[PDB]
């Protein structure tokens, strides 16, 4: 009669939270979801080894199609969990299924997990400063998207800080990275003539968030571009105009070039 | 010769990652302050429990002005945590005691946890529609803050939900309401006339997130603003356009009025 929805947290198998470990440990049936983000740090096997139950995966269309039919109905009379990378809700599509959940008559409950949403705040950025969020999205055949590069816009306009998350083929496991994400915004630039991101603007590159040796990188895209920052996932940051404490941090703990104290602020 | 900032979670002890459980039951010493939120679930004893260590609690005052003092010096010689509720570098100014780290020749380490920054998630609410947030401060002596109002006024022109902390006296043992925070803005929606806030305002309550029966409630303030949401802590959102998805979300799991699901292109 309970479906409970467990965040799996950032990186690893250990990012799940105490709460949401027991409880999906006495759980009778365990779902997973691997299609909104992946687990670079850990897999498949290692998380079911730390919950001592064998998890089904689910694929995007067994959830948006079918989740009524694969999930719930076991849920109507089971302890049944879904665990999904992050925190539970972050991803848009979600939340809706509470209201499947509740249609079919089986209670859920959210059991919360770090997000990179949340996470973002160790790249020293004060987490009120953040506007309006957007995902890079891979160009592909005749259709170039750029609605990422307008809030990058609208948010420095206003001195907010804007998050962009990157492409993702989960599927495929393939990850944008935070270089192949600057060449596109000067590819876009160079089509909008904005003035929001040139070889100026300074960024910030967060990879691996949750680890413990994440790679916290700022400084000005015509530096970073072709910079290694490790293995993915890989986590763009344009910032707004910085308060010095933001500044000192980028510059102490992410390697920042003195210069932001004095441009950047 | 290491030191740990290590989140505890939205409510109560389970609230923390594995991770970070493992890493703080292997501390040689574990401090922590309770100061920049509450975690309504716990006790300090069920923690100390939990994690097999005693915990020295720092008031503000330890922390802000002695933390080089009191915690740094035992991190040259060992492993030492600091234990924060939430996220440790959430709407806090913790991010700074890292550059402290470093110049008393540290290393220093993030564990996150899940952070009501992300939480909100559970509203319903499209989480890149979020815009700036802000924090809503009890009035003092002749000094009333109004910068909340602004934000929620410039989010709402860009269609961007706002979040609003809500305030916090630890020592005191005063939490801010959800209902004290609409009192508050309908005061300062008097003085400043902007239509930003009043009786007809659609608003979102959250409280106690983290726990399993969090209060989740949408409706106009005329209609909240006197409805008891249970024990602190509480936090305030004041929505821009919804989302049809939203309005879906609002009305079969918060209990809004089935009249927000009209949306008005
Ligand atoms: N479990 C919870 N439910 C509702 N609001 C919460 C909450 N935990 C924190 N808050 C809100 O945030 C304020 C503290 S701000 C510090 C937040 C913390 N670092 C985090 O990551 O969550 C509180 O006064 C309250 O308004």
């Amino acid at each position: 009669m309970v479906l409970y929805f467990i965040g799996l947290g950032l990186y690893d198998e250990r990012d799940i939270t105490v709460k949401g470990l027991e409880i999906a440990k006495k759980c009778d049936y365990v779902f997973a979801e691997f299609y909104t983000s992946l687990m670079a740090g850990t897999t498949l096997g290692r998380i079911q080894k730390l919950i001592g139950k064998e998890i089904r995966v689910l694929s995007r269309e067994d959830v948006e199609l079918n989740f009524e039919n694969i999930v719930l109905p076991l849920a109507k009379e089971n302890e049944v969990a879904f665990l999904t990378p992050g925190d539970p809700l972050v991803a848009t599509t979600h939340a809706e299924l509470r209201i499947r959940a509740k249609r079919a008559g089986v209670e859920s409950y959210v059991i919360h997990a770090p997000s990179i949403y949340s996470a973002v705040g160790i790249t020293g950025l004060h987490i009120y400063k953040f506007g309006k969020s957007a995902t890079v999205a891979y160009p592909e055949g005749n259709w170039f998207p750029t609605s990422y590069y307008d809030v990058i816009k609208e948010n420095a306009e206003r001195g907010l800080h804007t998050l962009l998350f990157l492409d993702i083929k989960a599927e495929k496991r393939m990850y944008m990275t935070a270089n192949e994400a600057m060449e596109l915004l000067l590819k876009v630039e160079d089509m909008k003539k904005g003035g929001v991101f040139t070889d100026d603007t300074l960024v910030v590159v967060l990879a691996r968030a949750g680890s413990l040796n994440p790679t916290i990188r700022a400084g000005y895209v015509k530096d970073l571009i072709r910079e290694d920052f490790g293995d993915p996932p890989h986590i763009l940051i344009v910032p707004g105009k910085l308060h010095i404490v933001e500044a000192e941090y980028l510059v102490e703990i992410a390697g920042a070039p003195r210069e932001i104290l004095r441009v950047n602020v």
